[PDB]
């Protein structure tokens, strides 16, 4: 099924957070596939972060992407992207709603805790998986508990 | 004697161990409980308790799930608690509930999720519900003293 | 399998921690098999506390369990019974530790938030199970999650 | 920022044992506490801390209310906090608050509605409401180090 | 009871984020807050209250930590408080506290060990300490209508 | 380069929807994750990992259950780190283990018992398995700022 990178900024990381995050992600029903702590190096910036190469906030956006580990995942679920983006609540910290990451967790937006497959974007889930995971780092399992959450 | 709403964590609920974070919520809420039960709900009580749904294509698969595993059908009591029992749930469909409800942080589904609770927006729903799954000897009539704290 | 009558006193009830005290026993994966809103009687309390009826706080035992309703309860699991007395703590609220239940929400003798049945006395559950519940009120189910539980 | 922002966890707040749960929601959010006080409310202060309502009817139910028990005062201080703040309790009436604010888990009422803090709509409002109940003696001057992770500048 | 004691989240704990689960903890073990006030200690005030220690090597360093950042005081009441805030904080060594404590669940130095407690064992250390840090017009009186579910007497 | 501890929570863990709680009880105590890894442990790698329990007779179930769902496998860093982790774990048999530590709070039995952590009482345990599950590619050192306030 539909599955999503999603990642732990190093904000995120430096700020403890990464627990609350994965569980709301779990006990939301979803599946990990792909897990992994890691730093990003400024190749895997400049590559993930594209599509706003031109913006006046790339070079900080890249500085601080970079400038401690993050914890890189991948999620499965029905409609998992979108679904995710929603937990996340909006992009930047000071304006998402309360009882979403970024709405209990951030007020800012560089500094936005969290990053998710935008769905609206057609193809970015799949890409940007394919960015920070081999195909040998993803998991194939059945999660049991499914048949609960799923009819 | 206050509004009263029905609720029940659904075999999903009950299955994937979310009865106390929802018990958790109501009572957090200020709404007191006042009945309590932990249930299998036969077919005969399923096709009562979704008679309005029968001609509808989902409805044998409601029945099926809702009879798939036990229950636990609750009423819960306090000022406008129905509808405020329809916000903690978050809507109906949890892929479109609101992260902060129930069915937003808990459910991926439409069919698994989670609860039900009376629609206030159907006028004496509750009051039939409640009466369904509940005989009067089951309602407890007590006052919890926080309630002098959780309104004026 | 092995279940343990479990109640959630009036204390317990009046202070809106039924949830709390559910999830613990759900989370720790046991099974809930029976679960009920009720009020003790007199004849009931008496019936309940039988072994304690020459005892200097015995009246004041009925009169607290008969004070307000209760949330009355069976749970089936592994060693259930000493389990359950494990997660609830000592008796007396003020002498159990951090992290049981009466360790973190009461401090009193009297007004301990809860009841388990007692595993030192063989027969314990049984009998007050067999007390609070009717057969019919008992449910047998499958909780798919004790797959994961239990080897 | 310098931006502060006056919370008040209520008497209702008091007495249902909230205080925790109201000062994790604005730590977490990254929210830096510069001033607090246990404190009782008595009829001057009330009078002035809700002045703009004293032609209202519902004033000496208010008055009676924020009187009949001890209060957490607060100051906190970040970004946008007195904004920040307001959306995180949700709306002043408890029973129309959203799910996932501090008045939308916790109360269901508009008098007794947990708590109150500084209307970022009404310019002056914390300024005023923070000198109303604090001291600038009783007002702390710190560097939370996790600001620098909570902020880029 | 009457029985107060003093309760400090430490400049660690207040630069954690951790004030209000603390807080929560004890609120949840149903004990009354009478006095809180966030604060910093200047050296007068730490060498007063550690002064027990003067003639310690670890003195020095501890009035350095205890003075870095602000705390939150406190005050707590109900039945031995002194004690149950004690069990609750766990051994005065983090490292060597049960999970379930505070100190078990956040702390792993002894230095940096989250939180004080006026020492039961200590007779007048809790009316002592809470002289120290409270003038008695900065402690409340009242009643927490809970209590009569917490206690039968 | 303070002390490291390798801890996985098992299949069993993963499955139950722990993997978060277990990972928040380690960061909220004060420990620093370098590594971290959702991965299969394969049959060479658990006898390689459990070669110390071979003859014993409940290895053959030990191996079948770790293989049997994927794990998420981590490195934690800090001051007394070994210890530290085997206290919040508790014991390892479930059925014992105090109420406070996750496998009190979160587990029922001694096979099914939530995660692993290195046995500090093993001298050189917690750099073999480590060694054993992640290479040093994927460790990551790094400086976590609160570790300025978790110590003096
Ligand atoms: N003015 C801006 C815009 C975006 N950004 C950051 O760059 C990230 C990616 O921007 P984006 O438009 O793809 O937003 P999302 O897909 O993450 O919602 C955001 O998460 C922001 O953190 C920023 O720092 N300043
Ligand atoms: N296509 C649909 C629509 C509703 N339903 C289920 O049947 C239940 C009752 O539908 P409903 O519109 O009366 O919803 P509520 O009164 O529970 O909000 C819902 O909770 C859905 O779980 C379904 O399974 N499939
Ligand atoms: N001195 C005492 C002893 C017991 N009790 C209460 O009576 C209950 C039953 O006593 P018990 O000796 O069977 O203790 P448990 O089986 O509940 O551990 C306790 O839970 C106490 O609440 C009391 O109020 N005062
Ligand atoms: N009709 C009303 C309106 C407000 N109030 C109370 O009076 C307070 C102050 O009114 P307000 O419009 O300044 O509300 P906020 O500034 O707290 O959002 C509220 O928090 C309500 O508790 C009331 O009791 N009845
Ligand atoms: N060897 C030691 C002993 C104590 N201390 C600190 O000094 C404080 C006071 O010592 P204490 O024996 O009165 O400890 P408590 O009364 O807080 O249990 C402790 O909380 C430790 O933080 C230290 O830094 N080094
Ligand atoms: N009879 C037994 C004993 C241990 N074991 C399992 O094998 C694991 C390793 O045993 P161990 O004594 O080396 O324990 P730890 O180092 O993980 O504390 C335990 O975590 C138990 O789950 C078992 O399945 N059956
Ligand atoms: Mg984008
Ligand atoms: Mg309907
Ligand atoms: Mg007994
Ligand atoms: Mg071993």
């Amino acid at each position: 099924d539909e599955r999503t990178f999603v990642m732990v900024k190093p904000d995120g990381v430096q700020r403890g957070l990464i627990g609350d995050i994965v569980t709301r992600l779990e006990t939301k029903g979803l599946k990990m596939v792909g897990g992994k702590f890691m730093r990003i190096d400024e190749e895997l910036a400049h590559e993930h972060y594209a599509e706003h190469e031109d913006k006046p906030f790339f070079d900080g956006l890249v500085s601080f992407i970079t400038s401690g580990p993050v914890f890189a995942m991948v999620w499965e679920g029905a409609d998992a992207t979108r679904q995710v983006r929603q937990l996340m609540g909006a992009t930047d910290a000071q304006d998402a709603a309360p009882g979403t990451i970024r709405g209990d967790y951030g007020n800012d937006l560089g500094h936005n805790l969290i990053h998710g497959s935008d769905h609206e974007d057609e193809g970015a889930n799949e890409r940007e998986i394919a960015l920070f995971f081999d195909d040998d780092e993803l998991v194939d399992w059945d999660r049991d508990a499914s048949a609960w959450v799923y009819e």
